[PDB]
């Protein structure tokens, strides 16, 4: 690690004060008087304090005059000895942003005649556009500083294919780096290419979407839906292969976009599709991935690309892809993971900027509440602008229907409610929510975009923690178990959550409104329902394991919100006990459809199940008014629990709907709230083709829901 040598250090801590470091063994030979020099300029530092530190003697100098950036400083010792103005801790003050904020557009800005090169580089004192084409001529040109430490250059000439990086000069280092807003890369995003549009058509508009508690998503990555080898699709592990319509297995099941749309979902959520670090896009099969490893936030991931080497390749096949499922009545919902960066040290936005896109904590060092390394300081101006840009990017450019935050808890709420008044405006009816876990980041907490603030959050959901482990029970401890595993404990949580969460008698609200509620009880994350409950019931067959979970669905959803599901969580995926399989081999992490063939039956339940909360808006009330007003709790055991819906005069088909959850293998009689004869619409066994018809009780045989309905 070799540097410049100087004489000494100084940097520019705040717009007006200066820190000069001096070496301990030149303490009595660089000395004060120290003075500010540049072009024209040379005037006198007043110090302000000076202490001496572990192997330097440090002064904090005050200067009358702001410096002004984008132009190499020295400052001089009384000995005669100089050294250059480096930048310090005043990148990341109000009064530096709001000196340089920009609010006009920045990255390759094309045009078939020519393009314009722009990029935001303030603490820096020089600019160039390095551009390179398969065997073409190579030319690096110098940019120049406009206003807001904007960085320019207009090269004439049709740039498409082009390759561009840019270098930056930060205290006096050059540092090669690829656009912040790069909209297509080359292979292992190495470079950023210019491309013109690609002209691409969405042929398949979609209403707003109604209301978030009338939506059903399903969790799938990419590689893992198609990779299996009896999948029925021929783009395995690639973007098209959610565009291959009427695929089966070998035996004949359903598969693929056939298979999904079967379900009844609404909703496909993708795991990262942004370019990510993790797998060589060259030996795809080499490596696995999750892909939360974010390299170039504005272009997609190479490997699910045919061909990752053409630039515009991934492009074309992400938005047919997603073209595709809007044609088949589907929408799409982005994970995008503005919380952190893969590798701090050399990412686009620490080279172009040093310290100012990450915080830091009191001592000066990056923070790591997103426990990988750092945390993006989403509270810096051209920071929020970013992420806004980004979201109202992939809107645009992608058409998707929504984003789900990860780490939303690291963002600020100032920065979330500025995206989603953007993201809104241009995307009427998406669903925004994500994972508001309250972290160790150097926010104030009523800042932290975090469930607890969820009241100052409106249109922005939350994954119900409290929900899920009230289920499925706590999922930090193997053995722990939820009300669909048998405790009791759980049980009145359980009907809060069913409640909407949106407050039950002495408990308070998880969250003011149910569209705030992301119910679910799986996802990609730790064990799968299915081996978290064979860790905590290890002595019962698999029989009642899966009237278990499939339990576990059935309240879910049947439970006001917005129900969540993970890929395969319908047929009890199994990750081989796989707690944390972010970069496990696909034998892990494959969508198993040998398995949705074994279970085509159970995977019918939730389809049913799914069918019915889409045939009866009783399940789907949209406040907590109404809920109030339409919901009441009929039975509170540790193994039952029953509610139901009534005065559903106008709301559902259905005159009144009771629903009984047990968790036990017993047997026991249930009396209804009156002697009026109902339909017995399902049972432990499943639901029934011709509902009978049941008076004053009825049966509740093993673990299972029961459901019975009134007609009008
Ligand atoms: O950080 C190490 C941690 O990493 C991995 O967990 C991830 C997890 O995959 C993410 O989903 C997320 O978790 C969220 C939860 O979803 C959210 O509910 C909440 O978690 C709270 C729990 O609900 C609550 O019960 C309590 O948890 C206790 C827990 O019962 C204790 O057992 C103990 O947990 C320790 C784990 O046993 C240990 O493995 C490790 O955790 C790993 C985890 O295994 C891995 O999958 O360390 C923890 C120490 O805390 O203590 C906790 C806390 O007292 O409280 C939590 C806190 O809200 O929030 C989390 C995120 O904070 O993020 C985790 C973290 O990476
Ligand atoms: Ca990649």
């Amino acid at each position: 690690m070799v540097s410049i040598r100087r004489s000494f250090e100084a940097y520019v801590d705040d717009m007006n004060i200066i820190t000069v470091l001096i070496p301990a063994e030149q303490k009595e030979i660089m000395t004060p008087p120290f003075r500010l020099e540049t072009e024209i300029t040379d005037f006198p530092l007043a110090v302000r304090e000076e202490y001496s530190l572990e192997a330097k003697y440090k002064y904090v100098c005050v200067s009358d005059h702001p410096v002004t950036f984008g132009k190499i400083h020295c400052v001089r010792a009384s000995s005669g000895h100089k050294t250059d103005l480096q930048i310090g801790a005043v990148i990341r003050t109000a009064a530096f942003d709001d000196e340089f904020y920009y609010d006009g557009e920045l990255g390759a800005v094309y045009t078939a005649d020519h393009t314009v090169f722009k990029v935001w580089a303030p603490a820096a004192t020089s600019a160039a556009v390095k551009l390179s084409h398969p065997n073409k001529s190579g030319r690096t040109f110098q940019m120049t500083r406009l206003e807001k430490g904007v960085y320019a250059v207009t090269v004439t000439g049709d740039l498409h294919g082009y390759e561009y990086l840019f270098c930056i000069c930060n205290n006096s280092e050059w540092m090669e780096t690829v656009d912040q807003y790069a909209k297509a890369v080359t292979v292992n995003g190495e470079k950023g290419v210019v491309l013109r549009p690609d002209q691409m058509k969405w042929t398949a508009p979609l209403k707003p979407f109604s209301h978030p508690v009338d939506a059903v998503i399903y969790e799938t990555h990419l590689r893992d839906f198609s990779i299996h080898e009896n999948s029925g699709m021929i783009n395995k592990g690639k973007y098209l292969a959610l565009t291959e319509t009427d695929t089966q297995t070998a035996n004949g099941s359903s598969s693929g976009l056939a298979y999904v749309k079967e379900l009844g979902v609404t909703h496909v959520e993708l795991l990262p599709v942004n370019d990510f670090a993790g797998v060589d896009e060259e030996k795809p099969l080499d490596a696995y991935n999750w892909g939360y490893n974010p390299l170039h936030f504005f272009a997609p991931e190479g490997s699910y690309a045919s061909n990752p080497h053409d630039p515009q390749t991934r492009k074309t096949e992400l938005k047919q892809m997603i073209n595709t499922l809007h044609q088949h009545g589907l929408r799409v919902i982005l994970d995008v993971v503005f919380n952190h960066v893969y590798k701090r040290e050399n990412s686009p936005f620490e080279k172009t900027v040093p310290g100012y896109f990450f915080r830091h904590d009191e001592c000066g060092k990056p923070s790591n509440g997103t426990g990988v390394g750092n945390d993006i300081a989403s509270e810096r101006r051209m920071a929020r602008k970013f992420i806004a840009d980004c979201v109202v990017y992939w809107l645009e450019e992608y058409n998707v229907d929504g984003f789900r935050f990860d780490l939303l808890g690291i963002l600020d709420i100032d920065t979330v409610l500025y995206m989603k008044e953007k993201a809104t405006k241009a995307k009427p009816g998406i669903l925004l929510f994500g994972e508001g876990w309250d972290l160790a980041t150097p926010l104030p907490h009523e800042q932290k975009a975090a469930l607890a603030n969820a009241p100052r959050m409106p249109g922005i959901g939350f994954f119900n923690d409290m929900f899920r482990d009230a289920v499925k029970g706590n999922t930090f401890h193997l053995k722990a178990t939820g009300f669909a595993l048998g405790n009791g404990e759980s049980a009145q949580a359980v009907m809060h959550g069913i409640a909407g969460s949106s407050g039950w008698k002495a408990l308070a609200p998880i969250v003011p409104e149910p569209s705030q509620s992301i119910n679910y009880v799986e996802s990609h994350d730790n064990h799968t329902f299915w081996d978290k409950m064979s860790f905590a019931l290890p002595q019962e067959n698999d029989s009642r394991k899966r009237s278990r979970q499939r339990l576990a669905v059935a309240i879910i959803l049947l439970a006001q919100g917005v129900p969540f599901i993970h890929s395969g969580q319908e047929f009890f995926r199994t990750k081989q006990g796989v707690e944390n399989s972010y970069q496990s081999s696909d034998s892990i992490n494959q969508l198993d459809w040998d398995r949705r063939e074994t279970f085509k039956e159970d995977v019918h339940y939730i389809r049913r199940l799914i069918s019915l909360r889409k045939a009866h808006p009783a399940f789907r009330l949209r406040s907590a008014a109404d809920i109030q007003r339409h919901l009441e709790c009929l039975t509170l055991k540790e193994h039952l629990i029953a509610y139901r819906l009534y005065d559903l005069d106008e709301v559902d088909e259905w005159k009144d709907i009771i629903v009984i959850h047990h968790a036990s293998p017993d047997s026991v009689e249930w009396r209804l709230p009156n002697d009026i004869p109902y339909r017995l619409l399902c049972d432990p066994s499943g639901f029934q083709e011709d509902p009978t018809e049941i008076k004053k009780t009825v049966a509740v045989n093993g673990i299972g829901t029961v459901i019975l309905y009134l007609a009008s």
